């Protein structure tokens, strides 16, 4: 029982359309048989999305996840209470009626940043779970038919909702979220004083075990009134995306405490429970600050090394990996130890488990039309559609309640399976044996793209191509993200051409300026530097040989960069505004407090000005007075320097706001010249 690796697969022209052996396994897997014969098998589909993806608040602007997608589509009959589909919206985004995560504030921050709310979601999925059987019983949920609201009873359950908001301020804070980057980065223990704030799993258990007593009675009441049909199996399927792919891992851990009392193989009230499928689209931790064990890596809280290993019980995994996602805040946890496949597919987070909106950066344009359809997570979409249809999964393109919009979230355009079978072709010689070779492989490949748009001024440049034209149209901030980002690179690669001439660190290396200017929290501290600064150089040189490599690279690898994938390091603000619409605010703010403090200044100067000229006529007058100058009342504040830049700038042009220039992560640091951190199970 293994994990196969291998590229994506040529995406067939009818992606919906299972193969032959795939239709043969939805066959066997059981849906499709009757209800005639005296059986019947239930079908639980459990969805935990991704950072920052929220299927409600991102689906009108055609930008959910392909975690939100499947959902969308899992049956949802009134008369086929026996398949229930429950959604888990991602950390850093509202779950309000269901956990108490309002999606806000520093709860928003701490979700975002560090993952903070992901236990919550698991024991929230835990009870549905419970509330699925009593569903298909009553038609009501167990909490609900308890007079039991969600919130309270998942806060006797997790960790994480009983955090103090002092306590998650420090957990979101700026210098904070620079020192897990270091942590994880330079494999350091932690600086500061830290809280572990591991799971309750002794709560856990605990409510889950009264939770399904209340449930065993009544299935027990229900199944000897009416005994047919008999409950044959129960048949769940996980999918996740992001950190929740490092929640729907540890949930299918933790699915054992939802189960009857331990001993061998899952049951629920007695009923057989099978774990078809485990769906997941590049699994990213990065949770919490530190963990018992003296290297972090991202895996704190309920991201445990131990419950991110693939559940033994899951019958098959299919994991998706993004190639080209080297962000130091998204290491990948690779999945191994059962059945099933570990994909590796082209671009970045977001292009393998979705959530780009349409004509971001210029990508997912037909002729000069943003369409969805042209959107290169499509692909990884239909991917796993044939997968869960296969594994028995009640996913229902057919269904007559389904939207228009949710419908045509399937649909492929043919010019992105061109594009993207043009790179499977022209990649297929690649053939690398592990994940870490073979994404290391298409990242070689990705640097040499962006040595050729390397230059800003030439033909070749990024600036100069068609996508960049595109974004302009579409997102002015696109734009500077896209053009800000190509310019760090040129930066980057030349702090360490500088760095690389010697070997031994110094404090005037430009790598360690850039360090400095960048990482505040450490600033002062030239050893820790120096630790920073020696990783740095050794992922350099790494990749160098590639970037180096002035080698043609095929129009095929060049076209899927330039009109598809997406630069998800050229977007990622960690230490920026908290969105686009909070960096305009706070520049409407700032702005209004200018105008103000010049405002008051000027009075101020009309106010005094006729007492200095009519002391300057009475000293013409009597040019013998001594005429003192005149006591005024205190001066207002001036407003000056880059303030006054500004102001001045904001008056003339009628209020234009800027883009937003930096926040990124340091690419002192992290940056593009350096491999993805890829965690790879203990074997």
């Amino acid at each position: 029982e293994f994990m196969q690796v291998s590229f994506a697969p040529l995406c067939p022209e009818n992606p919906l359309q299972l193969s032959r052996a795939q239709q043969a396994e939805m066959m066997s897997a059981g849906l499709g048989r009757p209800q005639d014969s005296c059986c019947i098998d239930l079908r639980w589909g459990f969805f935990f999305d991704g950072t920052n993806n929220n299927f409600h608040r991102d689906q009108p602007k055609k930008a959910h996840s392909n975690v939100a997608r499947l959902y969308d589509i899992f049956e949802a009959d009134r008369r086929k209470p026996e398949f229930v589909g429950r959604y888990a919206a991602g950390v850093g985004t509202a779950f309000k009626d269901e956990v108490g995560d309002q999606g806000l504030g520093i709860q928003e921050k701490a979700g975002l940043a560090a993952g903070w709310g992901g236990e919550a979601r698991i024991c929230w999925a835990l009870l549905k779970f419970l509330d699925n059987l009593n569903y298909y019983f009553e038609r009501i949920d167990l909490g609900e038919a308890l007079g039991q609201k969600d919130p309270a009873t998942v806060r006797r359950m997790a960790q994480d909702m009983t955090i103090p908001s002092m306590e998650l301020r420090k957990i979101a804070g700026d210098e904070t979220e620079m020192l897990r980057q270091i942590s994880m980065m330079a494999s350091l223990q932690s600086l500061t004083a830290t809280a572990l704030n591991l799971p309750n799993h002794r709560g856990r258990r605990a409510v889950l075990a009264e939770r399904r007593a209340q449930l065993r009675q009544r299935v027990q009441t229900w199944q000897r009134a009416q005994p047919k049909p008999k409950l044959r199996s129960i048949r769940v399927s996980v999918f996740g995306f992001s950190r929740g792919a490092a929640e729907a891992r540890v949930f299918c851990s933790w699915l054992k405490d939802a189960c009857d009392g331990g001993g061998g193989e899952l049951t629920l009230c007695g009923i057989p429970v099978q774990l078809d499928l485990l769906g997941i689209f590049d699994t990213v931790a990065s949770v919490g600050l530190a963990n018992s064990s003296r290297l972090w890596s991202g895996h704190g809280g309920y991201a445990s090394e131990d419950d991110l290993r693939i559940a033994p019980y899951v019958r098959r995994c299919v994991h998706l990996v993004a190639a080209h996602e080297v962000r130091g805040s998204f290491p990948l946890d690779a999945a191994a130890g059962v059945n099933g496949e570990e994909v590796v597919y082209p671009g970045v987070h977001s292009d393998v488990g979705g959530g780009y909106e349409p004509g971001e950066q210029g990508k997912a344009f037909i002729g000069d039309s943003i369409d969805d359809s042209a959107k290169l997570s499509q692909i990884a979409l239909c991917h796993m559609y044939r997968e869960a249809m296969a594994a028995g999964v009640p996913l229902n393109l057919s269904a007559s309640r389904l939207s228009k919009e949710t419908k045509a979230a399937f649909k492929v355009d043919k010019g992105l399976i061109d594009a993207f079978n043009g790179y499977v072709a022209a990649t297929g010689s690649i053939k690398a044996s592990t994940t870490v070779a073979l994404t290391q492989a298409h990242y070689a490949l990705y640097l040499r793209w962006r040595r050729l748009r390397l230059d800003d001024t030439a033909p070749d440049g990024m600036a100069q191509q068609p996508f960049v034209t595109r974004a302009r149209t579409y997102k002015a901030q696109d734009v500077t993200d896209l053009l800000q980002t190509n310019a760090e690179l040129r930066q980057e690669w030349a702090a360490l051409q500088q760095d690389e001439k010697d070997a031994a660190y110094s404090s005037e290396a430009s790598v360690a300026h850039v360090l400095r200017s960048t990482l505040a929290p450490i600033a002062a501290r030239d050893d820790i530097v120096a630790l920073v600064w020696g990783e740095k150089m050794t992922q350099w040189r790494e990749v160098k040989p590639a970037w180096n490599d002035l080698s043609p690279l095929d129009r095929r690898i060049v076209r899927l960069h330039d009109d598809y994938s997406h630069d998800s390091r050229a977007w990622f603000k960690p230490f920026g505004a908290a969105s686009e619409e909070a960096w305009k605010r706070q520049y409407r703010q700032r702005m209004n407090r200018l105008e103000a403090q010049d405002n008051a200044w000027q009075q101020w100067n009309r106010d005094v000005q006729p007492v200095i000229d009519d002391a300057v006529r009475k000293a013409q007058k009597h040019p013998g007075s001594f005429q003192p100058t005149p006591e005024v009342r205190p001066m207002p504040p001036l407003v000056a320097g880059q303030d006054l830049k500004d102001l001045k700038q904001w008056r003339s042009n009628g209020g234009v706001i800027p883009t937003e220039q930096d926040g990124r992560e340091s690419y002192g640091m992290f940056g593009f010249l350096r491999w993805r951190t890829i965690f790879v199970p203990e074997k």
